[PDB]
């Protein structure tokens, strides 16, 4: 029955990903920089979104080559417009990839950073770079967004505890120490049904965005922010289409994926 949260949390991403295509498209030829785009699970809501042009990017090798496979199999199905597509393997917390791409020049209107975030946090110079990866080609007014862990939430349940984990049937995690959260290196192991994370702190990443001339729109829990979008009908209907609040997941579910929270920056003029 593992579909479910995999599915809900995609559809948070679906929700995001067309608020904020909509939000470029409002104010008047889409690029866009997926960020450690692992398989290629978020190839088909570019497709759906439009975009013109397309780069995906992971630390995984193996995960690229993938993401390469998956897009190309969506090129040669019969009857189909597609972005194009360039693919590049990189660490993004130690190498610039302005170097890495083929057009050395070229601007983004969204980077899309999903589920990433939170391994630049093992030391500052990676957290920064990162963020300079995702936020230094984007074009005035263009969007960083994403979805990380929650550092508030994890304490939490990290301090209602007997020890350094919790967990459910569905997840588990593990800190290496209670009580002291250094703002980078912040370990902890993090399991789902297992890399080991790193705590970003929500008020740290804000401001070490501004040194990329990046404000906040928003940053909104998962809970916080499926309230909200689920009030649409369309994005009901979407999740409907695609499949603690009493419905949609159960309780052990919830507690799943209420760990994490959504974020989007904006690029000043």
């Amino acid at each position: 029955r593992i579909f479910y949260l995999r599915n809900f949390n995609n559809w948070m991403k679906s929700v995001l990903i067309g608020e904020f295509l909509e939000k470029v498209r409002q104010k008047k030829d889409i690029t866009v920089l997926d960020l450690g785009c692992g398989k290629g699970g978020d190839l088909l809501k570019w497709k759906k979104g439009r975009i013109n042009k397309l780069v995906c990017t992971d630390i995984a090798d193996v995960s690229v080559k993938q993401c390469q496979q998956r897009y190309e199999d969506m090129k040669n199905r019969r009857d189909s417009y597609i972005f194009s597509a360039e693919f590049i393997t990189a660490d993004s917390s130690k190498e610039l990839l302005i170097d890495k791409f083929r057009d050395p020049q070229m601007c983004f209107d969204i980077c899309s950073c999903q589920f990433v975030c939170h391994y630049s946090f093992e030391s500052y110079e990676q957290a920064d770079m990162m963020l300079r990866n995702a936020c230094e080609r984007l074009s005035p007014g263009g969007y960083f967004i994403g979805t990380t862990p929650n550092s508030f939430e994890l304490i939490r349940r990290l301090e209602a505890s007997e020890t350094e984990s919790f967990g459910n049937e569905i997840y588990t995690v593990k800190f290496q120490k209670k009580g002291d959260y250094p703002l980078f290196g912040c370990k902890y192991d993090f399991n789902l049904e297992d890399v080991p994370e790193f705590l970003v702190y929500f008020p740290l990443l804000n401001e070490m965005a501004k040194k990329y001339n990046m404000k906040l729109v928003y940053k909104k829990t998962f809970l916080e922010f499926y309230e909200e979008k689920i009030k649409n009908n369309e994005n009901k209907m979407l999740l409907k289409r695609m499949q603690l609040p009493l419905g949609t997941l159960s309780k052990s579910e919830w507690e799943a994926t209420s760990i994490y929270l959504v974020f989007a920056f904006e690029k000043q003029q």
